[PDB]
């Protein structure tokens, strides 16, 4: 069976774990770039991007996340870690093909919940945005799973997932299996 890892430098974890274990996955909170190599997928979670960025520096994980995507193996970043998954205007890793912008809301409006249309389920999915990072422009290799009026938040690229909604922060575990889904097919694949 599968083990996902979470990228446990900051921010919360135990949502995420507890969300892949809830799909009949194993969880682990990855705090040492050697513990990439065990596991199948990685989830990239977060607060604070920049923050996060530093401590990814700190503990030396630019260049292993790098080799972990050359492997094949799916990464999901959510909230900040579409921020280090993807590009921005116009560093981090650059592997996701889709422009972001970082919060600009106040600290008392910055949050809300949506109900969004996911491509791959099929009632609503209540989508809760803290701080919400901003998709400002997806690549042509990349393929829309939700839009919330007209922005995208959340898309899908190979191996690669991304949204700027926590689906960790909800009993509906959903979007998590999608990841895991990705997680299975790349399993499958391996040689």
């Amino acid at each position: 069976m599968l083990t996902i890892g979470v990228l446990g430098l900051q921010g919360a974890v135990r949502e995420h774990i507890h969300a892949i274990e809830a799909c009949g996955a194993a969880g682990l909170v990855v705090k040492r770039p050697e513990q990439l190599n065990e596991v199948d997928g990685l989830i990239l979670p977060g607060g604070e991007s920049t923050t996060m960025r530093r401590l990814i520096d700190t503990y030396q994980f630019m260049e292993p996340l790098r080799e972990f995507a050359a492997q094949g193996k799916p990464m999901f970043g959510t909230c900040a870690g579409l921020i280090i998954l993807a590009k921005e205007i116009a560093p981090h890793l650059g592997l996701l093909n889709v422009v972001v912008e970082r919060n600009s809301f106040g600290r008392q409006v910055d949050s809300f919940e949506a109900d969004l249309t996911i491509k791959g389920l099929d009632e609503p999915f209540t989508g809760v945005f803290i701080r919400a990072p901003h998709i400002l422009e997806a690549g042509e290799n990349v393929e829309v799973l939700s839009e919330h009026n007209g922005r995208i938040v959340a898309a899908k690229q190979g191996q690669f997932l991304g949204c700027s909604f926590h689906p960790e922060l909800t009993e509906d575990h959903r979007v998590t299996q999608l990841f895991v889904e990705m997680v299975e097919e790349y399993k499958q694949k391996a040689l």
